[PDB]
């Protein structure tokens, strides 16, 4: 079943429940998104020097899109192959620095650039805001490569959760438009199908971190009532046609709700004769990835992203 | 479709057949394994540089089991986390030497000591000789870790092919026996079931680098007549279990016989709650992890194996 570490911190979180600590799923999305984005920072490792971290913003299509570019240790080279990162957190919470600590060790184990994105977030900016800044933030980084010290042939897109969905639509977005796409996509516990509940949506509802109150109070803020659930855009998985895709690496947890469309995701890609890389990480939950204060599995979890984009880049 | 860099090696293999050189399925065993050896060596790129290369032989079941270890540049550690490698050729062909710089990457990438055994090879020694040599390698080598500049908390078994198989099975064999068995095991295009024809060893019985003549070439000299194709040894994909084996990597070919049966191995790792990363290589054939001097993705499958084991032991 669970792995201790997994059954330690989940027993954390029910001492918080009887301790009075409210539900997320119980609070305005502006009040959750301050407690839990603290949180979330506190849950990451200590985050590992890097060789330079750079800020910045650029015009997007409604607003500034800020980015942090994360150097690797050890890496001379003007123009390095580079992960854009989408940070997870529903499309409402998440941000540069929930994910700080986990793109410094992504860039580190690569060999890689890391840029993360600080895209819109819902409620403010509902569907479609946030994957228009995703797409935005690939398509100026790839079209202004070297200004962000970028190998425009070595440009990978990936995120965790929302934000894998996030880098699994790009690359669609930019195979639809018949436009250069990212060279890679690494997507981490990936959303891909809210038209359906997979067996696994049904069967971690609740008791595993991400509950599905949880995933209800994030879509009640990112979607409005009228949208069509089969939108690519929220359900990529039901892409009629998956050839042309870059290279992935798509992992899941075994303890997810996302976990049977994530590797349903991954089949689709080998299906279409897509080289991608599929690891089921047993034994942990939703979240793993940037828990990593908590749950060794995740800095596991993180260097075997890094370690197979590195890979595929010849870094 | 093919890979140009797999159209141009099929092309080379093409241009050797209409002029001087006879079928590899039209030769004694013990002929054909000079002649495809030396073609093995010529066809692995320039060895890399390693930390140091050791030589040395121990008592097996029934002979002296070469072994070669390769320590990996930039490592330190008395005590390593190793691989033992076993090299593919149906149990016939191969041997340390037709995969050395195939093990100098490994070990260099995945920063693990790699020791590369010598098994027993058919028609001299059949079925189940070369698999009780491998099981006798891991055991030797287990139990007397230090000695080998081994971590014995991090020991995993891998191989091509073959070795694939080899190390699929020692692993079962030391959770059938109850005994501690390997930290992990990396089964590069393995043969995990001789009992049926997948759609895959029907679609590929000609025209990419293995052919069905090959495979009953090897089979003639491995398996005595009137053996059981369900023996575990012959067909681990028909273990009843699969729980209490080791974390895996699977990859498979794109173009190869032993893609659909490689694949199902890693469903049922999967399924059975074993942390597992399968790959699928498309446009690639079998051997091509260790024809790196014509296939470039062979180096990226080398790179990727080393990255995945090098992750799952915190290297
Ligand atoms: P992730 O970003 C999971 C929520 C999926 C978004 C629904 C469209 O949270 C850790
Ligand atoms: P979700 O299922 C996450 C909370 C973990 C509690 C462990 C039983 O909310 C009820
Ligand atoms: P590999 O070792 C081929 C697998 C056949 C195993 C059964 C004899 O190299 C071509
Ligand atoms: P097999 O299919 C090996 C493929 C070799 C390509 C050109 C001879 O032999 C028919």
């Amino acid at each position: 079943m669970l792995l201790p570490e997994t059954r330690n911190l989940l027993d954390l979180m029910d001492a918080a429940t009887r301790g009075g600590r409210p539900g997320l799923d119980t609070l305005p999305h502006a009040v959750g998104r301050k407690a839990v984005d603290k949180m979330s920072e506190d849950g990451e490792a200590d985050p590992p020097e890097v060789a330079e971290v750079a800020n910045g913003g650029f015009a997007g299509p409604a607003s500034e899109i800020r980015f942090r570019r994360y150097r690797p240790l050890g890496e001379a080279a003007g123009l390095l192959p580079t992960l854009i990162y989408y940070h997870g957190g529903g499309f409402v919470i998440g941000n540069i620095e929930t994910h700080d600590s986990t793109c410094r060790r992504l860039a580190n184990k690569s060999r890689c650039q890391v840029i993360s994105i600080d895209y819109r977030l819902a409620p403010e900016h509902p569907f479609p805001a946030p994957i228009d800044d995703g797409i935005a933030a690939f398509r100026h980084i790839r079209d202004n490569a070297e200004s962000f010290g970028a190998d425009a042939a070595r440009l990978a897109v990936g995120g965790d959760s929302a934000g894998g969905a996030m880098a699994a639509v790009v690359c669609q977005a930019c195979r639809d438009a018949g436009e250069t796409g990212p060279a890679f996509q690494m997507l981490i516990y990936p959303a891909t199908d809210s038209s359906r509940e997979s067996a696994s949506r049904v069967a971690f509802a609740e008791g595993y971190f991400l509950s599905k109150a949880h995933m209800d109070w994030f879509w009640e803020a990112y979607v409005p009532e009228d949208t069509d659930l089969t939108d690519l855009r929220l359900s990529p998985l039901l892409a009629t046609d998956f050839t042309g895709l870059p290279p992935a690496f798509v992992l899941t947890a075994g303890y997810d709700p996302l976990r049977d469309e994530g590797r349903a995701y991954a089949d689709r890609l080998i299906e279409a004769g897509i080289k991608t890389t599929y690891v089921n990480y047993p034994g942990t939950i939703h979240g793993f990835f940037s828990l990593t204060r908590f749950l060794s599995q995740g800095l596991k979890a993180n260097d075997e992203a890094a370690a197979v984009m590195g890979a595929h880049f010849g870094t």
